[PDB]
């Protein structure tokens, strides 16, 4: 039997420090964990005499400067580099400003206190009186990026990479030397991966898996607001450079535009829905709205993956709270997101009895959009058709699960993983799916029982 207790850690990054597991975010937002599921709040914000970077303000003053704020910086990452220290990564700027700067922090202890160590990346430089761009050349904030949302990681061979970007000129990657975790010189701004002319897509984050040797883009596109639709979008690529692919062979490079243009592009794999029969707002009901800005980890003691992000609530408004939920992969080499939070689940075969009747069905489709998806009622019937809401056909090898649901003139076939979870809001062990379509879209099927 399952019990949880959230954090709130907005924009939360996850790194594992012995047997705990810590996520920073935005605020500094500090909690750790044992057990992914009972979270214990160690920082909430960066006031003057926070334990993680104690005054601040004096300790950053060159980002904090650079981006006129202070008592706050968005978007932190610790990794643990080769000389045994935690490096933090943290941006710091103003509201929808260009105006920003990736800088570094350094502490040899993982809750700090972290002291100032690099500015590496800055943008929104005023060329009369800061002169150009990282890349020598005027800075516009339509092709260059906003310098925010670090994303570091290492690539199975050891080198080092920092993915970043916020809107603007979109989301960049720039090779990192991994002796002292700074910028290799003459890079600029380094290789554009996603994005471009203000495209609404920020938070990328990328995970290497060993079990399909690809290395996973994870982006959220839209507002963070209660209204903004935010969704989180997955892309693929052999290399931790790219260039990145959606399922459907699109590449990401190609990927930007207007909010409608964007969402062709990615695998996305969740946005606002609420498992309630009766409304759009059901307080007893399971459902997010606007979740996204994750991070990921591959647990390589069990095998088993996990997503990091925060989301709001339906009729909760902007309040929000960190939620762990575990993803598969699904036959192609696709995650699959586990309808419900991280419950201690493992997959397995389950036998028909366990798989086939009536399920609550939600197809998180491919739009930017502030509607919460409710489910419909379909059924998986023990002669491998589907009906009610759909109809098509489902079967399933192991734990992955094929179902071909018509739609419209075409037959479109989702492929993902069958398992049991906890119910988080019913309190009881269900049968779930979750399966993903060559366009990109997610299906969550939670039998009803
Ligand atoms: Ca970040």
């Amino acid at each position: 039997q399952p019990t949880f207790r959230w954090a709130v850690v907005h924009d939360p990054s996850i790194i594992k420090v012995g047997n705990m597991y810590y996520v920073f975010g935005t605020h500094l937002q500090v909690a750790k964990s044992k057990d992914l599921m009972h979270w214990e709040q160690i920082n909430t914000s960066a006031h003057d005499k926070n334990p993680i970077i104690p005054n601040i303000n004096e300790e950053l003053k060159e980002t904090l400067s650079w981006a006129r704020t202070r008592n706050d910086i968005w978007a932190p990452q610790v990794i643990q580099l080769s000389d045994g220290r935690y490096y933090m990564y943290y941006c710091a700027s103003t509201f929808g400003s260009p105006r920003s700067a990736i800088g570094i922090a350094v502490s040899d202890d993982i809750e700090g206190p972290y002291k100032h160590y690099a500015v590496i990346v800055k943008s929104g430089q005023v060329y009369s009186v800061d002169g150009p761009s990282e890349d020598g050349t005027p800075y516009d904030s339509r092709k260059h990026p906003n310098a925010l949302d670090p994303g570091v990681f290492y690539d199975k061979e050891g080198n080092l990479w920092m993915v970043y970007g916020s809107w603007f000129g979109g989301i960049y990657i720039l090779k990192l030397d991994p002796n002292t975790g700074l910028p290799l010189p003459g890079q600029g701004y380094g290789k554009r991966l996603v994005g471009g002319n203000h495209s609404s897509m920020e938070g990328p984050y990328i995970l290497y898996s060993p079990d399909t040797d690809y290395y996973y883009l994870f982006l959220s596109f839209g507002g963070l607001d209660y209204r903004g639709g935010y969704n989180i979008r997955v892309a693929r690529s052999k290399n931790p450079n790219g260039p990145y692919y959606d399922p459907e062979g699109k590449s990401m490079e190609n990927c930007m535009g207007s909010k409608t243009v964007i969402s062709n592009y990615g695998a996305k794999l969740v946005g606002n829905f609420i498992l309630s029969e009766s409304n759009t707002i059901d307080f007893k009901a399971f459902g997010y709205v606007s979740p996204g800005h994750n991070s990921a980890y591959y647990d390589p003691e069990t095998g088993k993956y996990f997503i990091f992000f925060h989301t709001r609530f339906p009729g909760r408004g902007e309040t929000y709270q960190l939620r762990v939920h575990q993803l598969f992969l699904n036959e192609d080499g696709w995650f699959v997101m586990a309808p419900f939070p991280y419950g201690g689940e493992t997959v397995s075969k389950l036998p028909n009895e366990e798989i086939v009747g009536e399920y609550q069905f939600i197809n998180h489709g491919k739009e930017i959009t502030d509607k919460i998806k409710q489910p419909v009622r379909i059924k998986l019937n023990s002669d491998g058709s589907i009906t009610g809401a759909v109809e098509g056909r489902w079967e399933r090898k192991e734990h992955y699960i094929t179902l071909k649901i018509i739609e419209g003139n075409t037959t479109v076939i989702y492929k993902g993983v069958l398992l049991k979870q906890w119910h988080y809001s019913e309190k009881k062990w269900v049968t779930v799916f979750t399966a993903l379509s060559n366009q990109g879209v997610s299906v969550w099927g939670i039998r009803v029982e």
